[PDB]
């Protein structure tokens, strides 16, 4: 509530947390050089709940705090269609990959099994990637003055 | 319940987890060439609790499943006392950065505020490597591969 604070407080945000998200794709990438497959999907779902948290703080200075995925990328998504793009349902397999790394968080660490293969993480990186790649422009649009 | 089994069961584990745990402490050394100490706590904080996952279910094939620090900890403390000298309290900041730490799971991705030093981020690093060498010599001790004699 006032122009000038609503622009420190949305570049605050942003700058707090856009890096973290670069940062666990990341971690991602080293940790498929590794050959760490699941804790690798494990860090793509970190850096996806982070981007999505960083796009709904810069631009309406709340997010849940469940920070549950499908909750966050639903309001993400409900505030700009623009990013449904980043998740396409137009072949199976699409789903099939996503729900891999939806499923990271909880698993992955802790189930005794966790299957991932190279080609679902590779997908899962480009589609990181896009998501970065927009939420980082949709944030700079959010610029007050 | 079956002296072969056992064995079986107690490599799978720890041959599951260890590497989890090691991973964990790798990055959080790449995040700290990154400059990103706050998630750097984060990973650390995993490879702490990962490593004590993997030391009870090694050893006893069970584990909380809340995956609490001081639960896990003091679980573990419980079982083996060599455990005890990885966490000193002779020093006030010891207490101080291992709680950073602890914070840093639940705080560190969410939080707007959180203040971790390099100084600190070195003790955990020190501490961990302690601990995954301590776990990983007491996983190796737990050997049914004698009490699998009886063939």
């Amino acid at each position: 509530l006032s122009p000038a604070d609503a622009l420190r407080v949305a570049e605050d945000h942003f700058l707090r947390h856009m890096p973290d998200a670069r940062d666990f794709a990341d971690v991602a990438k080293y940790l498929v050089a590794k050959g760490n497959l699941h804790l690798a999907a494990f860090n793509l779902h970190q850096a996806v709940e982070t981007a999505y948290n960083c796009y709904l703080l810069t631009l309406t200075n709340y997010s849940p705090a469940s920070h549950n995925m499908k909750f966050l990328r639903g309001l993400s998504e409900g505030r700009d269609r623009r990013l449904i793009d980043i998740w396409p349902r137009d072949r199976q397999r699409f789903t099939t990959w996503y729900n891999i790394m939806n499923e990271a968080y909880v698993k992955a660490r802790y189930s005794k099994r966790f299957e991932v293969s190279e080609e679902a993480l590779t997908w899962l990186q480009e589609r990181t990637a896009e998501l970065h790649k927009l939420v980082e422009t949709l944030c700079r649009e959010h610029i007050e003055k």
